[PDB]
């Protein structure tokens, strides 16, 4: 009676038929499906996180912050399916806008016109301005969490590992461990920050822009030290601006051990690209976080004029824990998904 994918339950009710196998990956698995009510194609998302206190905590994130975020660039949730029953629950299932296409799947196979590097920059940075204004961060900005469909609108997904943002508590020592994706991870995480400022999105849309200029990625470290060294063979070394902002001393006496390495000019690295895009890759892709740029000022930037527009790049209305037991984490997720029930 219930519904079955290749070969595991998929049970979405009455409403949601002629499910497509999509993919997996941990986070559950994903199908595409017809919605009876809309009469749409959704996508649907199965989520099986209870047995695991991390991924019920990235569950509920993701959840809480999808729910409150209401904008055309960022996905939504239109749907969401459990148990009437905290006994009885055991997957939860997400339905958001079916797309067609991540940034990820693209760039594997379709080179990029300038307009459209533009345009898909362009939204980027205009969800990152609502995501930042509600004072979020979404520490996890990579091309397979940009979605796209047919007519190139761009969402940004995936807030699992999202925080509230809190400059004043960023600072660490040097290796400390981190959770979001390598190869596009600031080069201060690595020295001396948590990740818990907005520059370190600006910097992972900075490695995004260039790998929509070239289809690779620009600094593809092989493990944590191997991805500052990409950085600055790169960048070049830091200047002594830049090392005096950096107290600790195990993370500035690395940076000094190092031999010193010239910057490699972007044109040099694409020798196709708008000179106006590398201007702002080259704002982005700045070592010192406080003299990175930041979103607003992004937007506002040359090569983004054809689009830019600030009373259409609206900001969210208010401002936006992880110590909890898997169990009163479950009953979280029950209470703030109970308003889909019928
Ligand atoms: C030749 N124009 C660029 C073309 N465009 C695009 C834009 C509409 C895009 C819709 N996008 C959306 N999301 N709805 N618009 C009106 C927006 C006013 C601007 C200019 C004044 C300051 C506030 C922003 C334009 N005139 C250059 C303008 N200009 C001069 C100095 N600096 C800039 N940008
Ligand atoms: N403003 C604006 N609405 C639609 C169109 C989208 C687009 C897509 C690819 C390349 C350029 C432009 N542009």
């Amino acid at each position: 009676g219930p519904e079955m994918v290749r070969g595991q339950v998929f049970d979405v009710g009455p409403r949601y038929t002629n499910l497509s196998y999509i993919g997996e990956g941990a986070y559950g698995m994903v199908c595409s499906a017809y919605d009876n009510l809309n009469k749409v194609r959704v996508a649907i998302k199965k989520i099986s996180p209870f047995e695991h206190q991390t991924y019920c905590q990235r569950t509920l994130r993701e959840i809480k912050i999808l729910l409150r975020f209401r904008h055309e660039n960022i996905i939504g949730i239109n749907d969401i399916i459990r148990a009437p029953t905290i006994e009885q629950m055991k997957d939860v299932y997400i339905v958001q806008d079916l797309m067609e296409t991540d940034l990820y799947k693209l760039l594997k196979t379709q080179h990029l016109s300038n307009d459209h590097i533009c345009y898909f920059l362009y939204q980027i940075l205009r969800g990152l301005k609502y995501i930042h204004s509600a004072n979020v961060l979404h520490r996890d900005l990579k091309p397979s969490n940009l979605l796209l469909n047919t007519t190139c609108d761009l969402k940004i997904c995936d807030f699992g590992l999202a925080r509230v943002a809190d400059p004043d508590h960023d600072h660490t020592g040097f290796l400390t461990e981190y959770v979001a994706t390598r190869w596009y991870r600031a080069p201060e995480i690595m020295l001396n920050s948590k990740g818990y400022t907005k520059s370190i999105d600006i910097w992972s849309v900075g490695c995004i822009l260039a790998e929509m200029l070239s289809n690779r990625p620009i600094f593809p470290g092989k493990h944590y030290l191997d991805q500052l060294n990409h950085i600055l063979g790169i960048l070049g070394s830091p200047s002594q601006e830049d090392l005096n902002c950096i107290i600790n001393l195990k993370a500035r006496n690395y940076l000094l051990s190092l031999p010193h390495k010239n910057k490699v000019p972007w044109n040099r690295l694409f020798p196709n690209a708008d000179s106006k895009a590398l201007d702002l890759l080259d704002k982005m892709l700045t070592f010192n976080p406080h003299k990175r740029i930041e979103v607003e000022q992004a937007l506002a930037h040359p090569y983004l004029e054809q689009y830019y527009d600030p009373s259409d790049e609206p900001i969210a209305e208010a401002p936006f824990l992880d110590d909890l037991p898997k169990e009163k984490l479950k009953e979280l997720i029950f209470e703030e998904t109970a308003r889909f029930q019928p």
